[PDB]
C-alpha cells in the first residue's frame, strides 16, 4: 500500500515520481509524451490502474481500453493531429512491448507506413 | 456513406469470419501483413476514430478484448500488435473504424 500503482516507470510517472511531459489527465488515464519519438508527435495514453498487458485485461475493463481511445482521439486534436494518426498497442516480445504496463502509443504529423512495422 | 466493411458484417460478400456477437465482428484481412492479421470492427457504422462518441467508450474497449481473445484463440502466444489508423496520415484505408490484430512474426519499430 506504500505506493498503488506499482513500480514500473510508468507506474512512478503516475505518481509523479519520475517527470514527464503531461497532456491530459483524469481519473482512470494519463496521456504523455513519449521520450523515444517516432514521429513528429508521439504521445502515450495509459491507464492508472496496473493491468500488465492487453492479453491479461478482464471484461470489465472495456470501458476503460476504450477511454484511452477517447482520450487519446481528443489529445491529437488539441495536439492539432488534423491530417490522422496512428494508435498502437504493443502486446508481448513479438509486439515489442517493452514497458508492461498497458499503453496506447498515437503517432501523427507524418505519413504513417504500411506495413505498420 | 457504406464501406465494404458494411457488405462484409451484412454476409453480401464472403471474409473468413473469426469470431461475431451482437456488437462487433473479427475477420482475417484480405491483405495480410504478418502470418495473422485480422481485424476487428463494430457494426455500428463509426466512420473512423475522430468522430466516435463518449457514449462508444464501452464497444471501442470490447474491440480490443475480443481481439485479445480471438489472438489467443489464433496461437499468438508471443504477442502481437494493435494498429487503429485515422485519416491520411494513419493510412486508413476503408471509413468503418477498425482495429487491426497482427502477430505470428516479430513486429518492428517504428510500426510505419
Ligand atoms: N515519457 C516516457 N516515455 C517512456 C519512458 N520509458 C519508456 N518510454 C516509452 C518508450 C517506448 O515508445 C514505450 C515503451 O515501449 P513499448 O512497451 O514497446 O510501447 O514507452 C519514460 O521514462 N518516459
Amino acid at each position: 500500500v506504500a505506493r498503488p500503482g506499482g513500480d514500473t516507470i510508468f507506474g512512478k510517472i503516475i505518481r509523479k515520481e519520475i517527470p514527464a511531459k503531461i497532456i491530459f489527465e483524469d481519473d482512470r488515464c494519463l496521456a504523455f509524451h513519449d521520450i523515444s519519438p517516432q514521429a513528429p508527435t508521439h504521445f502515450l495514453v495509459i491507464p492508472k490502474k496496473h493491468i500488465s498487458q492487453i492479453s491479461v485485461a478482464e471484461d470489465d475493463d472495456e470501458s476503460l481500453l476504450g477511454h484511452l481511445m477517447i482520450v487519446g482521439k481528443k489529445c491529437a486534436a488539441d495536439l492539432g493531429l488534423n491530417k490522422g494518426y496512428r494508435m498502437v498497442v504493443n502486446e508481448g516480445s513479438d509486439g515489442g512491448q517493452s514497458v508492461y504496463h498497458v499503453h496506447l502509443h498515437v503517432l501523427g504529423g507524418r505519413q504513417m507506413h504500411w506495413p505498420p512495422g
